[PDB]
């Protein structure tokens, strides 16, 4: 059996939850270096790091 995780409170702390696909990782803290933010899931797994997504796909994402 297996249906809970537990993620740091970096990538949920307690500004409201989220769930697009399945796990995201960055796209908060660094969002600039390489790979910007990127998610992976289901019927995604796929990562943005250009400026237009780190900036357009990166803020309304969870960070602020």
């Amino acid at each position: 059996l297996q249906d809970e995780v537990g993620a740091p409170p970096a990538l949920s702390a307690e500004e409201g939850v989220m769930e697009t696909r399945a796990e995201c990782r960055q796209g908060l803290l660094p969002c600039k270096d390489n790979k910007c933010y990127c998610c992976i899931g289901g019927g995604t797994r796929q990562c943005y790091a250009t400026l237009a997504e780190c900036r357009h796909a990166c803020l309304p994402l969870n960070t602020n």
